[PDB]
RNA sequence: UGUCAAAUG
């Protein structure tokens, strides 16, 4: 069996979608672009279009395409992107064919690959967002492509609701977060990506109490709190702006409560001292969140918030830090009896005898 | 005691 064999019998679809009969087309295929054999079979492969789009969609055939790609020159990837440019949405869709897609957008040269970063802006963006393949389509070409072949993305999620309902679903939040990730990252002259960041982050802060209380969208939220000094403007905003004056019903949510977490964990120190505040001033909201089912995980982290920032170095803060973490174990050893009787109040009652 | 956490042979 050869490839010469193949072409004379005209069977590269019968090859191509059988599991062995690819596995051969795959160690065999020539790379070079010139060579008689490999021109033949590219041809075969791209003579017509159908046959083309059905191969991509093959759950064999999509690995041969798949090996085209990593072979192709600038010739060969002009006819590969027209091809694919005319089932573009689909593709996307396609538990196979989004792998072409996506080895596409690495392999394919920018201005190629660009063409079809653009050509998704007049489909339907939320359904590939949310799709279970075409989502990362998406998050291929964020991560990869420069801005400028996917900005109509930021000005896609800069509505309101196309960003509530992208990045409440499952694979849509990990787009928001690829997204953020990318235009958060570099440094820039003229900030550039800065400022699309602070389009995109606007809707996040604005929806931020909707947006922790989800199922999905908490780990966004999360991550723009736990990010560091990328995305530290933000994180103080949405602690200032969102979570103060509201601390108290958000330690008491089954989603929310993990936010409510890594702020302890991550803010700044002026907000710290606002966030111990409002539990602390206003049976009190201590005494509330060491008996409630999630508000317990706060408190927890409150604890070690102050464990660690005894040791800090401002002095006038590592006070305070003791300060909140006595009027804590002065609490619990008020309702030390009760709070045994679970691991909730046994958990804490650990942590607070580590040391004392 | 707390989270549905990402698609091919």
């Amino acid at each position: 069996v050869t490839l010469q064999d193949v072409l004379a019998n005209d069977a590269l679809v019968e090859f191509a979608t059988d599991k062995n009969g690819c596995r051969f087309l795959q160690e065999h295929y020539p790379t070079e672009n010139d060579n008689d054999v490999h021109q033949k079979l590219f041809r075969k492969l791209v003579e017509d279009r159908a046959i083309f789009l059905s191969l991509c969609s093959n759950m064999f055939g999509n690995f041969f395409v798949q090996r085209v790609l990593e072979c192709s020159n600038t010739e060969e990837q002009e006819i590969l992107t027209e091809h694919l440019a005319t089932d573009l949405y689909n593709l996307c869709l396609d538990k196979s064919a989004c792998r072409v897609i996506q080895l596409a957008i690495q392999k394919l040269d920018v201005h190629l690959a660009t063409r079809l970063s653009l050509e998704l802006r007049d489909t339907h963006l939320v359904r590939l967002s949310i799709d279970q393949n075409g989502n990362h389509v998406i998050q291929k070409i964020v991560k990869t492509l420069p801005v400028s072949s996917w900005t109509f993305l930021v000005d896609f999620f800069a509505d309101d609701d196309n960003l509530i309902h992208v990045c409440q679903d499952k694979y849509g939040c990990r787009v928001i977060q690829s997204t953020v990730e990318t235009l958060s990252t570099d440094a820039q002259c003229y900030q550039h990506r800065v400022i699309l960041l602070r389009s995109l982050m606007a809707g996040v802060t604005r929806n931020c109490t909707q947006l922790a209380s989800n199922e999905f969208a908490n780990y966004v939220v999360q991550h723009v709190i736990k990010c560091g000094d990328a995305l530290a403007v933000y994180r103080d905003i949405i602690i200032e702006q969102c979570l103060l004056q509201n601390l108290l019903s958000m330690s008491q949510e089954k989603y929310a409560s993990h936010v409510v977490e890594v702020a302890f964990e991550c803010a700044p120190y002026r907000l710290v001292a606002e966030m111990m505040n409002e539990i602390f001033e206003g049976r009190d909201a201590l005494d509330i969140l060491l008996f409630h089912q999630y508000g317990n995980y706060v408190v927890q982290q409150m604890i070690q918030t102050c464990v660690l920032g005894q040791n800090a170095r401002d002095q006038k803060q590592s006070e305070m830090y003791g300060m909140w973490l006595e009027k804590i174990h002065g609490r619990v050893m008020r309702n030390a009896h009760r709070l045994e009787r679970f691991s909730s109040g046994k958990k804490i009652i650990e942590a607070l005898q580590s040391m004392s």
